[PDB]
């Protein structure tokens, strides 16, 4: 007897990719935020 | 007289292992996000 | 199986565009606080 | 002996598909909230 | 066999148009309280 | 998908025009102090 | 379908306004303070 | 033979119907804590 | 058919008047703070 | 020949009438905490 | 036929009412917190 | 239905009212720091 | 019929007690700071 | 003829009872929970 | 006729017993937070 | 909708006021000081 | 969008004005200084 | 019912306790700074 | 009967033990960050 | 005449004894969470 | 009778084993992020 | 409901008086230094 | 609403006081000086 | 039994890592910023 | 807005008055020399 | 597992970059008033 | 990525241009004091 | 960008202008001095 | 049960360290600043 | 319950002792200023 | 509640001490210029 | 509130008097030179 | 675990030495201006 | 890392350059007041 | 804990040195000057 849970093992395989995908362009945009911070707060005075 | 319900007890195993598979791989996803919170959430300013 | 999630990849950059579009325009003002000091704390007695 | 369900095969597919056709619009709208969050939490002050 | 869940694939597309309509008067408000600091945060002294 | 940050490129703007207007009778008003100082301290022997 | 999201785009307008209006008497203060500073400090000694 | 169940297609749509309208009110009353931010957090400081 | 779900329509009214009740109140306070500050500080030297 | 199934079709009626009757008060309650909701997350801060 | 279903009409009732009556003690500390947290951050600096 | 929060509009005045009060102390001591400035930058030499 | 919710009323109210005591305390502590703050702020220079 | 169901009449009222009984002390346990949010939520900062 | 759920009574008081000794060490700790917070944010500067 | 903040308008007033007025008696001073430098630096010898 | 800061192009121009009148009294008095010099520094012998 | 918060009453005065502990030293300090400032800004010339 | 809840009364206070402990080790420091100002900032020029 | 159901008495017992038994380990279980929770969220920042 | 559960008494044990496992990572990561505020935020002028 | 705010009225008043002791000291010194001037630039030649 | 800052209006008054008492005896002891002067050189040969 | 929960022991690890990373090049900035003050604030005057 | 600044125009004025005083009396005295002069430097011999 | 944070190491070196150019021109102005002192106070008389 | 801030580059060079502007006419006048001098104590007596 | 500081360039001349016209009157008085000199220093005798 | 947090005891103090660290190097600069003071303002005249 | 705050009770005090170091040497220093002037400006012609 | 000032009261004391102390010597050293001043403007000629 | 500069109007007059004190011995050394002249300056021949 | 803060020490290195090139040229230029004093005013008679 | 202030050691350059340009005429100046006075303190009498 | 300032008690001591040393130089000048006075008046006639 048996159920085939192969096409799981794939399944949620492409999950994590498309997470670790978005949990990639999430910090692709914060990284603006900081820059944005230190740079334009050294234009504060310095 | 009898009812040969050892087919059962393996029958059913085949079911734990395919579980504690998805148990793993559900797993396997959560961790990309905590990895993503963490990481992007010193990012944040630090 | 799958989900399309590329409509993703592009719905956050437009995000990191608007953003560095702010991004910029707020330094641009701090600019002029910046010229503000150092001019008229020259101006000051000199 | 039988019973045909191969009309099972095909019918329980259409569900995986409309299902995913949500499962694909959902994840449209929330982006919009992502983008929503990051852009207007660096017009926050930057 | 089916399920006619098309009216989902607009239903859904309004959402995302309600909000993207709120997603935009929010930064729109938000605005307002970044020009209110640099400006009075140059009043302040200069 | 998008969310319309165009409105932010003139609200900004306008603060800059704010600011560069305080920015500048802040100065209007400091030649003052320095025209006060020099002449009075020409007066003050010579 | 809908949802009638349009009591929102005059509710947020208020808003903006009631703030605004708190965003203009807080400049409005602040002046005060930048009056009281160059003239007394020109009352300094001059 | 038959079942008729026309008398449905009109029941559940009541229930949209209804639905719908607490689905604006809700949205009615979230606008207000909405406004309630932004306005108190600019009377904050600004 | 039907669900007389009209005595909704007044009950979450009353919510969104005991809230902007609050949501008055709240502000009340903070004004409070702002004047609090503005006036100490400029008592601060001025 | 036949089956006087008349005493019937009000026989259920009556069901469906008390059954609409709970079906009104059940969401009696539900609003007031829907409104204990929202409004006392409002007091939360705001 | 029937089903005296009218001891129910009050019995939902008392719910509505104690539940009314949690519905007010839980806003009755939340405020609490609210006056806790306005006030000690005057007290704060000020 | 509704929800007896009038217990608040009372509640929070309390705050205010022990917020203005320490609303004073403050500006209260800040004045001696002020008088202890002019007074004895007088003293200075005069 | 019933439900006693009576010990509701009363164990929310220790609460509230229990609550307020800490919202002194805690206010108990910050006086200390802002003591520590203005005297040694005074002490500063003066 | 007849089927004395009296006997139902009080047994089925015991039951009432006794579920009225744990449906207060439910309510008595929940009561704890709550007390140990708000007071311990109140102690998280204030 | 009856069942016994007088075993049930206390049954459940040992609950709250064992929850209101939970709900206690749980404000243990946070106190220990609330004293790490304006102890060492005192320690900030002052 | 709204969030009557017309007692801001006031409020804010207030402090100006207030702030006018120390900013007044701090020049009030400072005559004083200005005053007593020309006079005793004729004084000086003449 | 905006910000009315025109109260303050007139508000700051104020400031130049007692500036400038105590930019004058203050030239007014050396002038004495002055005058007491030469004068009596001609008295000196001649 | 209850929570016994008494262990708080003491954890926070403790806080106090060590809190107005530093809240003396760093006073302790300010002081040299003090007399480091007068007494060698008499020895500058006198 | 009962549920073992002893292994939490002491799992908890671990808890706060390792927390005491990271809530002295931060304090230590910031003390570091308390020496490093006044000590050079008296060296500032003193 | 009867049916011997005291093997049930003990039968039910086990039950109760092994439930307990993971109403227990379960416990076991989320104090640990408990612990991760506190304790890291005091290394937050603290 | 019985039910073997004592697979049990040891299939949760490694569950609280692998669950402080990550309950100690999650702190091995956080620590870094004190870590990186304190000193950074030092070197943030000092 | 309350906030007992009364320890505040004389926390701050003891800040007020330690200020006003330092606010005297510190005149104490500057006269020695204004007796130091005046009185050995007499001893000047005279 | 308001913040009472009439005692401001004295304690400013007091100042100026003490001040003008600072600001009287100056003059007092360099009139000594001016009388040293003049006298001494008469006697210088007359 | 068991979850192969040691994907977890590497996959936290790599966050630490990136994080550790980031965490340093912010201070990398900080210090550009930290020149820019000390030496800039040296041609200040000196 | 503004600054009653008319006190000035007195307060200043008064100096001129003390001033141009004690620009009379130096002279009162000078005379006295200059007399005393040539009187004597004409009795030298004459 | 991992998160591509290597976009990172180069987005912050820009921002690196673009401060240290401000960090330069913010000296060069400075300059400019360090030659704008000395020079011209030494024209001061010399 | 990057944040476009060659804005600055210019917008701060146009200070320095208006300092050095300032720059000049400061010694500008001053020339005129020093010429003042020499020239006229040289009419001294010569 | 900018800061119209040309109403300096005339406000400075103002200055300059003003003072080169005491900086007149200063030598026009000095020459009755020398001319008082050596005319009665041949009086003198001759 | 328990928490392995004593390689917080490490990391923290790591911290600590690199902190003391730039918390020398900063008082390092700093006296350059110093020197650069008192020797240059010596050389001033002397 | 406590937080260890005894190490800073030292950790300040080498603070005051490293700043009561500086707080001599710089006294050092002028006190070579003071001498250089007046033995200097005693050679001045004497 | 408090904040030991008292070690201010003698620390400030010592301060006029070793400032009263310098504030002689320096006298003592003028005393010195000014014998040095009339008898050798004796032996001038006499 | 006040300021006791009472102990000043004592520490000006010790000034006073031990000007006044310099302020004879020095006309007490110039009689000595008068004396000097006329009286050497008959014995001049007569 | 650490923080590689090796970048700094180098980093705040240039720091102190840019600083030192300024706090040279610095007194390279007022030695210009000392010459400039005792040599020209030898020639101020001699 | 760095800040290139190599601008700066030409910039002050050119300053001592002005200066010692300055710090001619000013002597050239004073020249014509020497020989002014021997030459016509010559013709006085000779 | 510390602080290694003994980079210090040398860096200072420089100071003093190179102070000292034009301490020593600038008399070195002024002796010119004496000698230039006393010789040549006395070439004066004698």
């Amino acid at each position: 007897g048996v159920i085939d849970t192969s096409a799981v093992e794939s399944a949620i395989t492409d999950g994590q990719g498309d997470m670790k995908a978005i949990g990639g362009y999430i910090v692709g945009a914060l990284v603006i935020l900081a820059v944005a911070g230190l740079i334009y707060s050294m234009l504060r005075k310095a």
